[PDB]
Parts: structure tokens; C-alpha cells; sequence
């Protein structure tokens, strides 16, 4: 502890942002299941039992990775909680249809449909839970009697008293209660209004639009504040100075970059399944007819969504690890453990396994090939990016500790060196710490268990161990490259914005007003990082004319202020175009956040991972690579890109806000309006930048599948 403070440094914003986190998480761990739920005379119609195997068999089935609740999942079938809830106003309109109106909906002219709509929505809004038990009127008896028979189109001994499938729809109803019914002390449901049911009176409340302003005004705040900042002005080289980068475990880690490129494709051929599955789920041209019946049992959309999100995570997971474990011989300076490639490859297959047996898991069960107590484990575990069983994220968390073991081990070294308590082999090897560790939050997680804190656990991992990984690994990564070549903060602001920040996608799934103020502030907060980029993106394109013939480096710089480019964009204006409750109230869960997906995964991390995969470089002479590929790849690649971004997510993605915004959300999720002409031909249409996008992915891929011919 020679300088402690610059560890204080970090160790405030991490003590903070984990208080906030943590405390706010606790918010959302207590502020429900009732154990048993009743009718106005006494009757059962469900209970926690019901509700949390209907959870069980919904993880079971997985429709969270085919339609949506509360907004988290995939957008093909229709929201299973809006839905829900507009066929049960359709079950009170059908219930009160006797006296002071007609039959149907707009059948009474709105003069007289004045008198219609106040009395049921003064029926549930008031607290109708206590003893864990909701009580309920025999009309909403009738009513959930009356749902059950519309749930085609194209979208996917004694003891109980109930049913198992009456289950599932008494955890899709449990899911409409908790989202139809105020708070104590407020006048706004535990979903803060959500979904957009207009009958029912479900918008934004005063802090939604106080606190999206407030956001706004905090990060005009803090851009003032650097940009006046900045007036006092407190290289490496003049013109012409710079060094040669020269320098000579790894002969598996060739390997680990062959296996990310082809589960990159396979990430891209399920992409486009998945894209085909939204054209057409009915059949698939002659060898899926509805007399035949091949394709559509074996892999579903359920599968190439699971799959899908599966190959993403793997490909770029490896993508990022086998350069961790390729850059790990750099750190020590060579000093290699016994049977150090042994383990490596340990590692590599037991990630092999992993993959391939997590999403042959969600194979077996999301066709129903499976137990009960077999799924979660082993099968589909029902859940966004986690879709893999938990058996399998045990393992992959397993492989991360083989992992952390190994470069743990690949910096024994340089942890015996640093005399410094905040050296680069400090931060270069807390940042490792960050990574094997922190996927763990996603463990803390059952199926069995209540939804909110489960989530919570989900966003821990997935907007947080994906954050603490390609802006904390990557950058220390960065430093020690840039370093070690001969050519030479944002992990601190980073962590102190996106650690609290992550919150954000939390506002609609039973989350307190502070965690939504806390997520605004600090989510506002992650921009003006993000935004920095925009001069250092003009400063390289101000700066790239150095690299001739010598210089090795070339089309990485070319990668990398599209890097940049894609992550001022994807996220930093386009995270905080729907970081508003005021617009991510309609925004959740439409082809609006498909956008910001494709454009903040592939856009920022995607084209990362694949910098560091051509860091392939120290394996084959400066003069002696091919480099045709490499612009087909990247013109390929983006104009794939920003085609499926710009031709197709973006209009559907706004026509289907508009839909949001006047008709409804369960309306905008709707058979009846998802297969308009319009947008029925533009998912037509959207498979031209999908082919151009795997043209661009496959000569990427060739390009290191032929770099194995004559290598160094
Ligand atoms: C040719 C390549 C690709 C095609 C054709 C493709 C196509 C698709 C399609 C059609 C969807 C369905 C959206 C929906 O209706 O819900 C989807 C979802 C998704 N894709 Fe891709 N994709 C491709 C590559 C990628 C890549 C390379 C990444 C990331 C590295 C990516 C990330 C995602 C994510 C995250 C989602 C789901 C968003 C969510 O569930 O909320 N895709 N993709
Ligand atoms: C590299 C950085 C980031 C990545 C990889 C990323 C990734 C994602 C992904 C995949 C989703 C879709 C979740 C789902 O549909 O279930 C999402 C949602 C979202 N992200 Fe990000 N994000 C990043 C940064 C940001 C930033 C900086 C902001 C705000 C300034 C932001 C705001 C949002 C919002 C508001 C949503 C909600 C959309 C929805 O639930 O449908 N994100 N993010
Ligand atoms: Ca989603
Ligand atoms: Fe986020």
C-alpha cells in the first residue's frame, strides 16, 4: 500500500456503485406470489403453487425466447402479458355487456362508452391482496374462466385441485394482476403502468417524465462541466518518430479463433433462421408442407432464437478468451505452468461441451423431450441469454474459474513483479478477477424463485459482466499491447455509470421509484463516456494516414474506429433514445431494441472480438497477409449491417411505436398487425442485408480459415 489512494479511487466508485446496486437491489428483492388466490364467495381458481410451476413449466417450455413478458425476450410471438390483459378487457367487455351498453368493444358509440369504461377499472385497481391470498369478484371469476379458450396465424393419489398447463396460465394471469394493480402509498401499478393498456389507465407517471428530463439536465451537467473543464488544456512521438512493433502455449489458441469464426457463422445461419422463421412459420418451401411436417418439429423458432443468442454469446465469449489466453504468455513473459496447453485445452473442451450441450439441452426441452426436473438443469432454462441450463452455466462458469485459474497462473509472474499496488499488472489483473468472477451473479437464480430478483440476477450478468469485460479486460489489455509494442479512467467512469446504470432496463418488471432515479441518473451518466468517442473518432480519421508497408497494423485501425463509431451510435445515442421511461414504456420489447442489439453487440463487441482474432497477425509476415478480404469483410459486414439496421428495424421498429403509441402495445404485439403488407414484405426484404451481412461474415471466416496454409 505505497499509493493506496489511487486504489481508493477505484474503490470508491466500486464501494458506492455496489451500495447503490446491492441496496437498490434489495429494494427490488423485497419490493408477489400469494400463496393461494380466492373468489368473492371462497373458490380456488390458482395459488403459488400454480404460479411458480406455471413459472417452472413457462422456463420449461422457454416461451421467454419466443414471446414476451413484461417485455424481456424475443419479439415474435405476441406479449404474453399485454395480450393478456387486452383479452381479459375483451373478457369485461364480454362480462358487462347487459346494461348500460351493447356486445362489443366499439358497439356502444363513445358517447355512451363514457359510462363503460370507469367501472372495471375501478374493479382491480383497488388493492385487492392482504395472508397470502388475492380476493377477487365472481366477474373476474367469469373473466379468468372466460381467457382461457382464446389461447391461429403464425406465431408459437390426490393433493391439487387444479390442472399442470392451468398452471402456465395462472402464472400468465399472476403476470396481468402484478401489472394491472396499484402500489400501497401510490396511485401507479407495481410495473409502473406497464404495458400500455390504454382502458385500463396505464401511462407514465410524474417521475418517469420528471426523472427523463432530470437525466437529460444531469448529463448536460456533466458535459458542461468536462467541456468548460477542458478550457485550461493540462504523444509518444513529433512527426516521424514512432518504433518497430516486433516481437516473437499458443498452439491452441489457434484453434479457440476457428472455433468463434464458425460459431460466429452458425450465429449468423441461425440469425438468418430465425430471420426466415419471421417470414414465413408454416412450412419451408416443399420439404416442410403441412402433409409432411420435417423442419418445424425438430428446430423450431424457439431453437434458433435460443441458438441464436447462444452462438452470440459463445462466439464472441471465445473471441475474447482466446485472446486473455493468447495475451496471458505477454504478462509473465513466457513463464508457462506444467502441462499449461494440456489445460488450455481442458478448457477449450469443456467450453466445447458446454456449447454444444447447453443448446442441445434447449434442443431437447424447448421441443418437449424432457421431465419436469430435467429442464432449467439440463434443458432450456427460460431465460434471455442465459438459455442455456443451468447444469451448463455451472460449467461455463466452471471453464471461467479453469480459466481465471490459468491466467491467474499466467500472472503469477507478474503479480511477483509489480512492486506497485495500482500497477498495469494490477489493473490488467483485476479486471481478469472482474471477468472469471462475475458471471456468478448470474447462478443466484432458480426457477422456482420469484421473477424480479431473478431478473435483478440476469442484468447483473448481462448488461454488467459483458460491460465489466470489453471496457475494463480489453482497455487494461489495450494499455499493456500498446505498451509492449512501443506505442504508449474510462474502467472507473465506466464502472461507476453502467454499475448502477444497469438498472435501467429494470423500470418495468416491479422495480421501486429510487431504482428507477438511480437507473435514470446513471444511466444518463453512461453517455458521456460513450460520447468521447465522437472527437476520438474525428482524431482518427484525422490520424490514420501512418501505416505503409512495414507497419503490420493496418485494417485493425479500420475495425476499430468502426469500433468506436458503432459504440458512440448503438449505445450511446441510440441506448438513451429509449433510456426514458417515457419512451421505453411503449419501446419495450418492439424491433426498435433489435436495432440497438444488432448495433451494440455485433456494432461495438462483435467487430472487437474480431480485432482481436486478427491479434492471428502474430502468426503470418507483414507483407505476406491477404487484405482483399478484409475490406469484402468489412464493406460486407457493415452494409449488412447497417441494411438489416437501416431497411427493415428501424421502420418496423417506429411504425410498431406509432401502433404502441395509438392503438396499444398488445395491439403493436398483435397477429392482426404484425402481418400488415408493409411489414410482412419488409421481413421479406430484410433477408437481402442478411445475406450480404453472412457474405461478409463468411469472408471474414475464409479469411481465417486460409490463414492456416503457410503461418509462422
Ligand atoms: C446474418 C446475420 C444475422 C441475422 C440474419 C440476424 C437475424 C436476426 C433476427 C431475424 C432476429 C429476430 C428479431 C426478432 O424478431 O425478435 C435476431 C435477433 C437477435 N440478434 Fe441477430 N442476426 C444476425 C447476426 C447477429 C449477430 C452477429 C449478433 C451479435 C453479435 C446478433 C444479435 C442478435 C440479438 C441480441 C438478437 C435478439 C435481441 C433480443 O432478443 O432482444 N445477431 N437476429
Ligand atoms: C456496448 C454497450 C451496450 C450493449 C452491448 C447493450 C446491449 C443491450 C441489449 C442486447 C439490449 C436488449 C435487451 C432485450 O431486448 O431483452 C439492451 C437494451 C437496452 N439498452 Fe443497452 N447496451 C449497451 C449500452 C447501452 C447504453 C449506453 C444505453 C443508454 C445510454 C443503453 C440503453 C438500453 C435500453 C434503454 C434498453 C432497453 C430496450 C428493451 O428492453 O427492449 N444500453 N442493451
Ligand atoms: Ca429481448
Ligand atoms: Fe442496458
Amino acid at each position: 500500500g505505497q499509493y493506496k489512494k489511487l486504489w481508493y479511487l477505484l474503490f470508491a466508485v466500486l464501494a458506492v456503485c455496489f451500495t447503490i446496486l446491492g441496496y437498490m437491489g434489495s429494494e427490488v428483492y423485497k419490493k408477489p406470489y400469494p400463496e393461494q388466490v380466492v373468489s368473492a364467495s371462497g373458490k380456488v381458481l390458482m395459488a403459488k403453487d400454480d404460479i411458480l410451476a406455471g413459472q417452472s413449466a413457462w422456463q420449461t417450455t422457454g416461451g421467454m425466447e419466443v414471446g414476451s413478458v413484461l417485455g424481456h425476450g424475443a419479439y415474435q410471438a405476441p406479449d404474453w402479458t399485454a395480450d393478456w390483459l387486452h383479452r381479459e378487457l375483451s373478457a369485461w367487455l364480454d362480462l358487462t355487456a347487459q346494461q348500460t351498453y351493447g356486445k362489443k368493444f366499439d358497439e356502444v358509440s363513445p358517447e355512451e362508452q363514457a359510462v363503460l369504461k370507469t367501472r372495471l377499472a375501478d374493479e382491480y385497481r383497488n388493492q385487492s391482496r392482504i395472508d397470502g391470498s388475492v380476493v377477487i369478484s365472481d366477474t373476474r371469476v367469469k373473466a379468468i374462466e372466460s381467457i382461457l379458450p382464446y389461447y391461429y396465424g403464425d406465431d408459437p393419489n390426490t393433493l391439487p385441485s387444479q390442472e399442470a398447463r392451468e398452471k402456465l396460465f395462472d402464472f400468465f394471469f399472476w403476470t396481468s394482476w402484478s401489472a394491472s394493480t396499484n402500489r400501497p402509498d401510490e396511485t401507479f401499478t407495481y410495473t409502473n403502468n406497464w404495458p400500455h393498456e390504454p382502458l385500463i389507465n396505464n401511462v407514465p407517471t410524474t417521475e418517469n417524465y420528471m426523472w427523463s428530463f432530470t437525466s437529460v439536465v444531469l448529463l448536460l451537467m456533466g458535459i458542461g462541466l468536462l467541456m468548460w473543464g477542458y478550457s485550461f488544456l493540462t504523444e509518444v512521438e513529433v512527426p516521424t518518430e514512432d518504433p518497430i512493433s516486433k516481437v516473437q502455449s499458443q498452439k491452441a489458441l489457434g484453434k479457440y479463433v476457428f472455433l468463434t469464426v464458425a460459431l460466429f457463422v452458425v450465429q449468423v445461419l441461425l440469425g438468418g433462421l430465425t430471420a426466415h422463421y419471421t417470414v414465413e412459420g408454416q412450412g419451408f418451401y416443399g420439404i416442410d408442407e403441412a402433409l409432411g411436417f420435417e423442419m418445424s418439429d425438430w428446430f423450431p423458432y424457439a431453437l434458433t432464437r435460443t441458438w441464436h443468442i447462444q452462438s452470440a454469446i459463445f462466439w464472441i465469449a471465445t473471441g475474447f478468451l482466446t485472446a486473455g489466453l493468447f495475451l496471458a504468455p505477454i504478462v509473465n513473459g513466457g513463464k508457462d505452468p506444467k502441462f499449461q496447453r494440456a489445460g488450455v485445452n481442458f478448457l477449450y473442451i469443456a467450453l466445447f461441451i458446454v456449447v454444444g450441450g447447453s443448446y442441445a439441452g434447449n434442443f431437447f426441452a424447448l421441443t418437449h423431450i424432457l421431465p419436469p426436473e430435467f429442464n432449467f438443469w439440463f434443458g432450456h432454462q427460460g431465460y434471455e441469454y442465459l438459455d442455456l441450463g443451468r447444469f451448463w452455466q455451472l460449467l461455463l462458469m466452471v471453464g471461467l474459474l479453469l480459466w481465471l485459474f490459468l491466467m491467474l497462473r499466467c500472472t503469477v509472474s507478474a503479480f511477483k513483479e509489480k512492486g506497485v499496488d495500482k500497477n498495469l499488472l494490477a489493473i490488467f489483473v483485476a479486471s481478469m478477477v472482474g471477468v472469471g468472477v462475475f458471471y456468478a451473479p448470474g447462478l443466484f437464480y432458480g426457477e422456482k424463485s420469484p421473477i424480479a430478483v431473478m431478473e435483478y440476477w440476469r442484468w447483473w450478468v448481462v448488461h454488467l459482466w459483458v460491460e465489466g469485460f470489453f471496457e475494463v479486460f480489453a482497455t487494461a489489455a489495450f494499455a499493456f499491447v500498446f505498451y509492449n509494442m512501443g506505442f504508449v479512467a474510462a474502467a472507473a467512469i465506466f464502472m461507476l455509470g453502467g454499475v448502477p446504470g444497469t438498472l435501467h432496463h429494470l423500470y418495468f418488471s416491479g422495480s421501486t421509484s429510487a431504482s428507477m432515479a438511480i437507473g435514470a441518473c446513471f444511466s444518463a451518466l453512461e453517455v458521456v463516456p460513450l460520447v468521447l468517442l465522437g472527437r476520438e473518432a474525428y482524431e482518427h480519421w484525422s490520424y490514420q494516414h501512418l501505416s505503409e508497408w512495414a507497419k503490420r497494423l493496418r485494417w485493425p485501425l479500420m475495425c476499430f474506429v468502426a469500433v468506436a463509431f458503432w459504440n458512440m451510435i448503438g449505445a450511446g445515442v441510440f441506448g438513451f433514445l429509449i433510456n426514458p421511461p417515457i419512451s421505453l414504456f411503449y419501446i419495450q420489447g418492439l424491433n426498435t431494441s433489435a436495432v440497438h442489439a444488432h448495433a451494440a453487440l455485433f456494432g461495438v463487441y462483435g467487430f472487437l472480438a474480431l480485432g482481436f482474432v486478427l491479434l492471428a497477425r502474430y502468426l503470418k509476415p507483414n507483407v505476406q497477409f491477404d487484405d482483399k478480404l478484409m475490406t469484402w469483410g468489412f464493406w460486407l459486414l457493415n452494409g449488412g449491417l447497417v441494411g438489416m439496421i437501416a431497411i427493415s428495424l428501424l421502420p418496423v421498429g417506429v411504425i410498431q411505436a406509432y401502433a404502441s403509441i395509438t392503438h396499444g402495445l398488445w395491439y403493436a404485439r398483435s397477429e392482426e398487425f404484425l402481418q400488415m403488407e408493409i411489414l410482412d414484405t419488409l421481413r421479406w426484404v430484410r433477408t437481402a442485408a442478411d445475406l450480404i451481412f453472412i457474405g461478409g461474415a463468411i469472408c471474414v471466416a475464409i479469411q481465417a480459415t486460409k490463414i492456416v496454409f503457410g503461418r509462422d
